[PDB]
């Protein structure tokens, strides 16, 4: 079959190396083959491949793969920080990327083509080096691969082998192996310890490879020099496997394939998917398709229906390298919104798979936990009522009345047992009576009653609706203050702790936000009331709240308007030069710009400016972050892409064209807002 020869000629010294961190969460791009066979996902940041996942979407194995160039005499620039990167996709209907990194000093230029092998688990990167000033022979090019197998940078075992006369740098941890190869091979290799004797450190001192270790374990960096005199353009392949032979064999198969063929196959698969989506009479734009592919690419390929929140590690630069994947979890709320985008786009199958995933969760838990791993196992144990309701609402829109016994009834019964109060509202920080959460509960029980009737369970149907009607009539008395310190004192507050929104009640804001009276805090989430058809867009209580919200937490950035989640939000960078580590300052959410746009449509007004604002908030790669700065409207180091925000953009974009709220459950609207 294959002839692999391993050798341990020289082991690295003075390990295990210093501790590491993940890459910046601001991504230039994300991708994966549009099939379930190729279980590899990649992300791009700062002009280079950042985290790479295998064999599941919540299993990061790589921190970075970047190029380092030097003249072998003095300067040593790291492309990820000493060069300007420009990103563009192969086409508007494929998650394939081209990167052009131009040295800030204009000495060199590196161009990359990145995508995966549709048939096997391998990441491909074609690259070419160009000498802008002087001659190419005056430069040295080195590749630095940083493996963080199974979500951790420490204790990574690195070594070198030879598969069919092909020198591959190997890395392993438990059952996960990686193989790094070159179509033209390496001019030299070395596996050293991070910040000790790694390729980067070796160059800072010698500006050329001095060490050539072929073994190491800990926080390692697998470096290699590219023989430029042999070819300024080459192909780098990274394969994965559950063994040395598998990884190596996979790399050999990918390398043996014709480049253009692999690339075209990758693009065609993605294009095929895009062309299956509604184009809205030719109005569908690039951001629409980009958003839909990103969502499509956010599903685990083993646990189908498991869509994650974001394929990034927020403020990763400041996060320690051990076990990280906060946004790599499944939230019923985010999944619900993502499913709505798939529905709006015409990909009903994807929405149903996500619903069936949730049905599986309810079967094993009897309810929806705060969030779960992609496997379906519960993670956090917070109690969010809105999360118990959304799957019911989705069951209704997908007309999946077959899930009544396994999904609808258990969740509806659970909600009636503990509602209308919630353990925590959608920001997952505080409990009480929330207009957004109660809106979800009313909509969910109404949809549950509808489905119960379809199943001829009239007893439950009546029970559910009666509860829904009762809670709907109490929303105002429980969350609408008329004694607030803001504006005219009349508005829905973020959340009430007691059964009287006019009473005094101190709450503790998360992330070091401080202590304030419930009446001092407003949250744009109240618009969920109208979004779900629980309240009319022209209800004077809604308008009154809007005045207070825009006077306190609205900001017109040079990219357009956006809003904070609520006053005194601390979930974000404390300053422009500091990363979020638990206590800082919450920034603007393009997600909320989209939600306001959706409300405007409900109010019978043009939402184009909100569509345009979201478009400008997206970066060069068409990726929308969770948060953006108030002064420039540019992305912070928050999670990106924020799948929920892309889903919101898709729904807003489409809704603004149809002139109606495409994801609002009609029976709820007809009963309360019509």
């Amino acid at each position: 079959s294959i002839k692999i020869d391993r050798f341990n000629n020289i082991s690295a010294v003075n390990g295990p190396g210093e501790e590491d961190t993940w890459a910046s969460a601001q991504k230039q791009g994300v991708g994966t083959a549009n099939n379930y066979v190729s279980k590899v996902w990649f992300t791009l940041a700062n002009g280079a491949i950042s985290e790479v996942y295998y064999p599941t979407i919540d299993t990061a194995d790589v921190k970075e793969i970047k190029f380092i160039v030097t003249d072998g005499k003095s300067f040593v620039p790291d492309e990820t920080k000493d060069a300007i990167s420009k990103v563009e996709k192969f086409t508007d209907k494929s998650l394939g990327y081209k990167l052009v990194n131009t040295d800030k000093k204009g000495r060199y230029r590196i161009t990359k083509d990145i995508f995966t092998d549709v048939k096997r688990n391998s990441l491909i990167m074609k690259a070419k080096f160009e000498a802008l000033e002087g001659s190419i022979h005056d430069y040295k090019l080195y590749l630095a691969y940083d493996p963080h197998i199974k979500n951790q940078g420490s204790y990574n075992e690195g070594y070198v082998i030879k598969a069919n006369n092909n020198e591959m740098l190997m890395a392993k941890r438990d059952n996960v192996y990686t193989a790094l190869s070159s179509n033209i091979g390496w001019k030299g290799y070395s596996i050293g310890y991070y910040k000790v004797n790694d390729i980067m450190t070796d160059l800072d001192e010698n500006k050329q490879m001095t060490k050539h270790y072929d073994s190491a374990r800990g926080n390692i960096i697998e470096g290699a020099e590219i023989d430029l005199t042999k070819n300024s353009e080459f192909e780098i392949v990274l394969s994965f496997g559950q063994s040395d032979s598998e990884a190596a064999k996979t790399a050999l198969e990918t390398l043996g394939e014709d480049y253009n063929n692999l690339k075209n196959n990758y693009i065609d698969e993605w294009t095929k998917y895009c062309n299956t989506l509604n184009n809205f009479n030719g109005k569908a734009n690039s951001l629409y398709y980009n958003s839909m592919m990103i969502l499509k690419a956010s599903e685990d390929k083993t646990n189908k229906g498991a869509y994650i929140a974001s394929l990034s590690i927020p403020w990763g630069d400041g996060q320690r390298d051990d076990n990280t994947g906060g946004y790599h979890l499944v939230w019923s709320r985010d999944l619900y919104h993502v499913a709505n985008a798939f529905i709006a786009a015409g990909d009903v199958d994807s929405a149903n798979r996500s619903l069936d995933y949730l049905a599986k969760v309810v079967k094993d838990n009897g309810m929806i936990p705060q969030n779960t791993w992609i496997s379906g196992k519960p993670y956090w144990t917070g109690i969010q009522l809105d999360e118990q309701a959304d799957p019911i609402i989705l069951s209704y829109r997908l007309k999946r009345y077959d899930l009544y016994d396994s999904l609808v009834k258990p969740l509806a019964d659970f909600i009636i047992k503990i509602g209308p109060k919630t353990g925590q509202e959608r920001w997952e920080e505080i409990g009480g009576y929330s207009p957004a959460t109660m809106a979800a509960e009313v909509a969910g029980l109404t949809c549950a009653a509808y489905i119960a009737e379809q199943n001829k369970d009239y007893e439950s149907a009546q029970k559910y609706q009666e509860k829904a009607d009762n809670w709907q009539k109490l929303i105002d008395n429980l969350t609408y203050t008329e004694n607030g310190p803001l504006g005219n004192g009349q508005y829905y507050i973020r959340i009430a702790g007691l059964s009287d929104p006019d009473a005094d009640f101190m709450i503790n804001i998360a992330n070091g936000g401080g202590v304030y009276d419930q009446k001092e805090i407003v949250d744009p989430s109240f618009l969920e009331l109208v979004r779900l058809g629980v309240k009319s867009a022209d209800d004077p209580k809604i308008l009154n709240t809007l005045k207070v919200v825009d006077s306190t937490i609205k900001v017109d950035t040079p990219k357009g308007p956006s809003w904070y989640r609520y006053n005194h939000d601390g979930y974000g960078e404390p300053s422009k030069t500091e990363l979020y580590h638990g206590a800082g300052k919450g920034r603007l959410w393009p997600l909320l710009t989209g939600e306001r746009g959706m409300y405007e449509i409900a109010a019978g007004k043009d939402a184009t400016p909100y569509v345009k604002a979201m478009e400008k908030f997206a970066n060069e790669g068409g990726i929308i972050s969770e948060q953006v700065w108030e002064d420039t409207g540019l992305p912070t180091d928050s999670a990106s892409p924020l799948n929920w925000a892309h889903a919101e953009y898709v729904i807003l974009f489409a809704s603004n064209i149809e002139h109606k709220v495409l994801d609002m459950p009609d029976i709820v609207y007809k009963r309360y807002v019509a």
